[PDB]
C-alpha cells in the first residue's frame, strides 16, 4: 500500500526517493544506494513529528547525530539513536535546512532524554523531567471551570490542528479498568482496543509528575481540542491533545471526554459530567 517514488539504476533503488502512505501523506524523503536507504534521510510521522539523520550501512536510523523533531519542526531531541529508538537525546533547536540537511544547535543544559515506554506500574524513569515541547506550549493552573480542580492552559496563541500536550501514563488492560473501583478511573484514557493509559493517584499531582500534562485537560461540550494518536520518542505510542481550532494565549484547553451504543460503552459517566450534560442539552 502507498506509493514509493524512486530513482532506479539497473534494477536497484539509486538516487532520490519519496514515499507516501495510503492516505497520500509524505512519510519518507531521502535517497537509496543499491536498494538501501542512504545518506541523510527524513521519516515523517502522521502526527507531525519526524526523524532525520545520516542513516547507517543497513539503511536505519542508527548514529550519534540522529534527531527526532517535534511537530513545530523546531524543537528537537538530537543525539544517539539505534534503529529509530532514542537512546540518548539532548534538547536542541533545528536552526536551518541546507539542501535537505538539517543544522541543530543544542540548548543550554545537558539533560538526556531516552526511549522510556511506561509499564503497568512504572509511569516514567524521570517523572519530574518535563517534556520540552510541552514546556513551550502549555501550563497547569486552576481551571476556569467551577469545582473542576486544575486545568490545562495554552502559553501562546496557536492555530488549528496544533499538538499542545502529551497524554502519557501507565499502561493497563480495559478488563482491569472496567472491573476495579471506578473511583480510580478519573485519569484513564483509552489508547486502543487492548490498552488504557492512566495517571494513577500520586502522579495526578504536578509536584510528583510533570513529564506529560495531557491528563490535566478538563472536559467541555464545546471543546477546543481533541485527543489524537501520537508516537513519542520518549513515551512511545500514546495519545496527545490537539487543537480543533486556533486558541489564544492563556486560553484553557478542553476536550470532549469519551462518554458507543448502550452497554458496549463501559463504566457509567461520573456525576459531575451527567449534570453538565443535562445543563448543556438545550442550552
Ligand atoms: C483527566 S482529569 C483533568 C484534570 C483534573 N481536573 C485535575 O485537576 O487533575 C479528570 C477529572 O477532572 C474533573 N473534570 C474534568 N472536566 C470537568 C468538568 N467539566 N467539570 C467538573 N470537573 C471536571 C474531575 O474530577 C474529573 O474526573
Amino acid at each position: 500500500g502507498g506509493v514509493l517514488q524512486g530513482t532506479y539504476v539497473d534494477g536497484e533503488l539509486n538516487g532520490p526517493a519519496q514515499e507516501y502512505d495510503t492516505d497520500g501523506r509524505l512519510i519518507f524523503k531521502g535517497q537509496y544506494k543499491d536498494n538501501i536507504r542512504h545518506g541523510v534521510c527524513w521519516i515523517y510521522y502522521p502526527d507531525g513529528g519526524s526523524l532525520v539523520g545520516e542513516v547507517n550501512e543497513d539503511g536505519e536510523m542508527t548514529g550519534e547525530k540522529i534527531a527526532y523533531v517535534y511537530p513545530d519542526e523546531r524543537t528537537a531531541l538530537y543525539g544517539k539513536f539505534i534503529d529509530g529508538e532514542m537512546i540518548e537525546g539532548k534538547l536542541a533547536t533545528l536552526m536551518s535546512t541546507e539542501e535537505g540537511r538539517p543544522h541543530f544547535e543544542l540548548m543550554p543544559g545537558n539533560s538526556v532524554y531516552h526511549f522510556d515506554k511506561s509499564t503497568s506500574s512504572c509511569i516514567s524513569t524521570n517523572a519530574l523531567l518535563p517534556d520540552p515541547y510541552e514546556s513551550e506550549r502549555v501550563y497547569v493552573a486552576e481551571s476556569l471551570i467551577s469545582s473542576a480542580g486544575e486545568g490545562l492552559f495554552s502559553k501562546v496563541a496557536v492555530g488549528p490542528n496544533t499538538v499542545m500536550s502529551f497524554y502519557n501514563g501507565v499502561r493497563i488492560t480495559h478488563q482491569e479498568v472496567d472491573s476495579r473501583d471506578w473511583a480510580l478511573n478519573g485519569n484513564t484514557l483509552s489508547l486502543d482496543e487492548e490498552t488504557v493509559i492512566d495517571v494513577p493517584e500520586p502522579y495526578n499531582h504536578v509536584s510528583k509528575y510533570c513529564a506529560s500534562l495531557g491528563h490535566k485537560a478538563n472536559h467541555s461540550f464545546t471543546p477546543n481540542c481533541i485527543y489524537d494518536m501520537f508516537v513519542h520518542p520518549r513515551f512511545g505510542p500514546i495519545k496527545c491533545i490537539r487543537t480543533l481550532r486556533a486558541v489564544e494565549a492563556d486560553e484553557e484547553l478542553t476536550v470532549a471526554y469519551g462518554y458507543s451504543p448502550p452497554g458496549k460503552s463501559g463504566p457509567e459517566a461520573p456525576e459531575w459530567y451527567q449534570v453538565e450534560l443535562k445543563a448543556f442539552q438545550a442550552t
